[PDB]
DNA sequence: TCTAGATCTAGA
DNA sequence: TCTAGATCTAGA
């Protein structure tokens, strides 16, 4: 199992296994939301198209790829003991929201993910990065992640787009598996219309013979946007117990 | 999961 | 010129 080299919310790590089981085979892979990119690590397609609306990871991916010696040996300057403390971490931050330099804002964007709180990602309406310090005792470097990730990049074709632009990239060859923002349980966050959408497009798709796999919570509403699809209940459990379905639609 | 402080939006 | 109610900000 190949770990990712960022802290990511609604990481795929724990459900390989019932992932790569339910996810058909197939020349090409697309993931509308690559997030960390957990599957595309832990997959062996022979190419992949990897999307996501955060512009700042795709541009870190473009140069992690293209550019790897380079980033790694940039980015092993900042995990040093001095950087862990709160007034290097928001100058870091101010630096990157400030910073108009792709290469720099990437090495700055894995330091800021390693070091800052819960590993979250958030911005304000002003697309500025405002995490504040993590408190962590010893950030790790993930450079074997790195180095793993370029080496699969190589394959890998990235974009900065919606689920809806990036799921019609695919061809009779490929196979698409969506992640999806977690549907609530009970602004700027993922709609249940567009919950519902991602739906309508995977029907389209399974249409025109192209494989599908969602995975979401198993909810009362995630059963009514994937009913039309072979309904798969993973116990992952996790005051009351959420188990995570995944929705396949097979051609 | 939170929340104090600042800002938004409408009532013509 | 208010400002209730709802967002937005960011951990100071
Ligand atoms: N409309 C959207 N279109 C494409 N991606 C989106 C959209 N909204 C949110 N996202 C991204 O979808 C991702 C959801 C993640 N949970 C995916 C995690 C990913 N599966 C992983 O293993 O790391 C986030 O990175 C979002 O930035």
């Amino acid at each position: 199992k190949n770990r990712a080299f960022l802290k990511w919310a609604g990481g795929k790590y724990p459900l390989l296994d019932d992932i790569k089981r339910h996810l058909p085979k197939g020349e090409c892979l697309v993931e509308p939301f690559v997030g960390a990119g957990s599957v595309f690590l832990n997959t062996d397609f022979s190419r992949y198209i990897l999307a996501d609306i955060n512009s700042d990871l795709i541009s870190l991916y473009n140069i992690v790829k293209m550019r790897t010696d380079e980033y790694v040996q940039a980015a092993r300057e900042l995990f040093v003991p001095e950087t862990n403390c709160a007034e290097v971490y928001y100058q870091f931050r101010e630096e990157f929201n400030k910073s108009q330099d792709p290469f720099r804002r990437a090495v700055l964007f894995l330091y800021l993910n390693r070091y800052g709180y819960n590993g979250l990602c958030r911005y304000n309406l002003r697309g500025e990065f405002n995490v504040p310090f993590g408190r962590y005792k010893k950030p790790y470097f993930p450079e074997a992640e790195l180095y793993h990730f370029a080496e699969k990049a190589q394959n890998a074709f990235f974009y900065c787009e919606s689920y809806a632009d990036s799921m019609a990239r695919a061809d009779d060859s490929s196979v698409v598996y969506c992640d999806p923002p977690y549907a609530p349980l009970s602004t700027n966050s993922f709609t249940l219309e567009q919950q519902a959408h991602l739906a309508e497009i995977a029907e389209g798709l399974v249409e025109r013979h192209i494989p599908v796999l969602i995975s979401n919570h198993d909810t009362m509403l995630t059963r009514e946007w994937y009913q039309r699809a072979k309904l798969h209940v993973v116990k992952v459990r996790r005051r009351k117990k959420v188990d995570e379905l995944l929705a396949l639609y097979k051609p």
